[PDB]
């Protein structure tokens, strides 16, 4: 069973497959990084923003990094939207208000029947471009 | 006396004032909201929000409503930014990346310092073009 169920060893776990260092990129390193983000555990959700927003253990994700980043704001009383006013000013070249929209719906729809509405019909209209 | 402390009583006070409909426009419905908004009393943030947003106390001012919006993000659990999402989307034709950084950094700067110092460059570069 080399599956952490508790966030911390989750992260923990993340950073010991890091430490692995095979091509240093690390899938399963945001794997288990996501899984403990998703239970709300801070350090997770720092090291997922700049996983995103810099390509390391994997693609580059604009929207996600904006996400976590949104995320930190909501649960660090120390940041209040820091990190995510940082990105978005150094970012001004790639960063759209429609990324950030998503990103902000994506949270909200958590605890907001009309955000999940909203959310959804983004997601769904992103795809039908695709398809 | 004619000056709540408590921010249920600011809040309920500016109700009062803009019930007396003198020209429906309340200056003063828009400091007492203020004062209650201050102190984290959320219906204040949200009054406060649609006045910044739309003018209706007073000068409309984008920054402060992005500001109060991010606010009620922070502060609201079945919130977590769909009031601000939905008003970056619908307004995407005035909202700037810009703005939002500044209403980002204005929220951080109250526990961060490196927010504070980001916060005040911002402010000081907006008020050298003015001089």
């Amino acid at each position: 069973s080399q599956a952490p169920n508790d966030p911390i060893e989750q992260y923990e776990y993340a950073q010991q497959l890091l430490a692995s260092n095979k091509a240093e990129a690390s899938p399963d390193t945001r794997y288990w990084l996501e899984q403990s983000a998703n239970q709300g555990y801070l350090p997770a959700q720092k090291q997922l923003a700049n996983d995103f927003a810099k390509g390391i253990n994997g693609e580059k994700n604009e929207t996600q990094a904006l996400y976590w980043l949104t995320s930190i704001a909501l649960n660090d009383p120390t940041d209040q939207g820091f990190l995510l006013a940082n990105f978005i000013q150094r970012n001004q070249d790639k960063v759209t208000t429609s990324q950030l929209t998503e990103a902000l719906y994506q949270m909200a729809s958590q605890h907001n029947p009309a955000a999940e509405q909203a959310y959804n019909q983004l997601l769904e209209q992103r795809f039908n471009q695709l398809r």
